[PDB]
């Protein structure tokens, strides 16, 4: 099987698009490829908090991939922090990075702001990763990523795989709820663009409520992403969330108004989300399941990182460690 | 328990009459008074590029010259740095409480920009973070160097000082000690720059395993001025390659700066040169009939990085535990 890499943030608030987007798709081939699901609480640090709430973060984290459907026993989960290999081979991926390489990255910026693309290299380079599954923004790290493996490998043999993007998108479509042109992203400073993962039925009614919609007269339930940008978005989540196609839809939507397209919506998500969050207030609340999930992920990452670290040492020429 | 001393010295060039005076001879001295790690630094030498035969050779090449100059693993933690993880561990966590504009003013990155311009990698800049990690690892309180290192000494202080008003007393404020005579030892043939173990020009250099023959000659090539008469007189200004002569003899003898200038007083540079040379040739016959000893016994070298590095992670663990619980992570089971 290939292998697959993912960094997850311990600290980025989940919405609905990235769970029917990504994450299905995702929970769905853990069959298919040999995934790892790597907590990044390493990358997190680069910018200053507090330190409860990011160990805090770090749980809530692992417990939401687990509700999600990410398996243990079937793909590997881990917190960056408990595999060392991680810093090790990151300060020597740093000898074989040139500045201007990390300066082209799109004095009182913190360093590790300035190198964790070099740290992102060694995370997934560590596990011999075939696939990496990017967004836009993290294009160029990738590209960086496969510039490093190629220059080290030319230099000492194959000792890494040149990882690939994983192409495919997973075919939800989730739009900001007030601005139905950009896409509902964890990154979204309004909140009431979002719906959260961890949202209960009253604030997805009232943010579903709220969803900007179209004036036209009669209104219309029908899919036009150019004219009616905000209904389209409402039955593109409503059909993310029940399977229904869009012109199933179009036709119970036949003679409707906004009023009940949005609280089918509304009861629709919540539906999908009140099962999530079952799962991850009982993963979430057992301290001795997370932990052993941690033990159990660490050790697989470990063993695997491990042996590559050790063909990168003796590369380079370090004298082998003496146990 | 005693205060603790941590230094390090790279296994890349070959270590130099300059390496010894500034740090090494200081490392020897201080072995009983204080606790002391001393640690082959071979993650720091790959961010110049060598040959992979040629490093793994001067890793061990390295710690046979510590054991030749007497650091003695009985007294001293002696180790790889890449034996312990702990290092680059900590090393990326004070990148997140280092200034990107800390780094870029350094004088040793932009000086080694200059001589590898084909590669100005990512280590090179990122060189001072990692050396403090090392030093913060070991609550270190005194860190024997060269004057060189005195910058990369003062960010050390700063992310400890930084770090520790954030989260409690979790490293110790080291101090930097610097040797009052040969704490920057210059080049022969160029005395107003420092003598580099990295050097083109050979004849620059004194070489410790170099054959104390061609080291005596290179002393009697020294440059020294053309004042008239000569004059043997610290001056670093108007006689640079005198004053380095003087240093270095101060250096391996012990004896104060106005004592030599005393004792050379009506006599010339051929003096001067002359027992130069002749303390600096005694001291590498010794040193080099010590090491290949040591270098050669290749089960004694291995048993001295297997203890050290033992020692060695069992503090570093201690330390990086702490600085991770301040931080916020989730503790490894
Ligand atoms: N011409 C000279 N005259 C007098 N002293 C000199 C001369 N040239 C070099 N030195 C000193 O020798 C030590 C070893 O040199 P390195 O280049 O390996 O030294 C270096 O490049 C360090 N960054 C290695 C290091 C890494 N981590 C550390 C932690 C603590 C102390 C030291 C380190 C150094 O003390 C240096 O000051
Ligand atoms: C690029 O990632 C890293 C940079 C520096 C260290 C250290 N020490 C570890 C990782």
């Amino acid at each position: 099987k290939p292998i697959v890499f993912s960094g997850a943030q311990p600290s980025g608030e989940l919405t609905i698009g990235n769970y029917m987007g990504a994450l299905r798709q995702w929970v769905n081939m853990q069959d298919d490829y040999h995934c790892i699901y790597c907590i990044v609480d390493q990358h997190a640090i680069t910018v200053r908090q507090d330190a409860q709430k990011l160990r805090k973060a770090t749980l809530d984290t692992l417990a939401l991939y687990l509700a999600c459907g990410i398996d243990p026993e079937k793909s590997t989960i881990f917190v960056q922090s408990h595999v060392p290999e991680h810093a090790q081979l990151g300060w020597a991926l740093n000898c074989y990075t040139y500045f201007g390489e990390l300066s082209r990255m799109t004095e009182n910026i913190n360093a590790g702001l300035f190198d964790y693309p070099v740290l992102m290299a060694a995370d997934i380079l560590l596990y011999q990763t075939n696939l990496v599954p990017v967004g836009e923004d993290q294009k160029q790290h990738l590209e960086l990523s496969r510039d490093i493996a190629q220059r080290f490998n030319a230099l000492y043999g194959e000792i890494f795989k040149v990882p690939e993007p994983f192409i495919p998108k997973s075919g939800a479509r989730v739009m900001s709820l007030l601005e139905p042109t950009k896409k509902m992203s964890k990154s979204d400073d309004n909140r009431n663009n979002v719906i959260g993962l961890l949202e209960d039925p009253k604030s997805v009614v009232k943010k579903i409520k709220r969803a900007v919609t179209d004036s036209d007269e009669p209104p219309v339930v029908r899919y036009d992403v150019q004219n009616k940008a905000g209904v389209s978005n409402l039955l593109d989540i409503l059909s993310a969330v029940t399977g229904q196609s869009i012109p199933e839809l179009e036709k119970q939507f036949e003679g409707k108004m906004y009023g009940h397209l949005k609280g089918e919506v509304a009861d629709a998500v919540s539906g999908m989300l009140t099962e999530l969050q079952e799962r991850y207030h009982r993963f979430r609340n057992d301290e001795a399941f997370l932990q052993q999930v941690m033990k159990d992920g660490a050790e697989k990452a470990s063993a695997h990182a491990s042996r590559t670290l050790k063909a990168v040492y003796e590369a380079i020429g370090f004298v082998a460690k003496r146990h």
